[PDB]
């Protein structure tokens, strides 16, 4: 019943959908022979919505950990577990970054 895992679940699902939108976005980069202007607009829009949503959730998770980080045991949470949680944020942010970087590079 730890809120962390609920948000983590939501973030992972969002990431999964972003993977699909990214793949499609990539295909649309082929030009007018494989994409209409509306397809690129909506596809870009939804992809961006998902990435933004992911970053805000991660932001929330970071801020939460920042609080407990000082006194782990007080909340019945081990420092190792906190390390692992921070790692999920890092790994997720990397996936997001790579997608945003390529979109910016295109």
């Amino acid at each position: 019943e730890d809120p962390f895992f609920v948000v983590k679940g939501e973030v992972q699902k969002a990431v999964n959908t972003a993977q699909g939108l990214f793949q499609r976005w990539t295909e649309l980069l082929q030009g007018p022979s494989a994409a209409t202007r509306e397809e690129i607009d909506w596809t870009t829009n939804e992809l961006r919505n998902n990435l933004r949503s992911i970053e805000w959730d991660l932001e929330d998770l970071d801020e939460t950990i920042s609080i407990v980080e000082a006194n782990p045991r007080k909340f019945n949470l081990d420092a190792t577990e906190l390390s692992i949680r921070k790692a999920f944020i890092t790994s997720t942010r990397q996936i997001v970054r790579d997608m945003k970087d390529q979109m910016s590079a295109s």
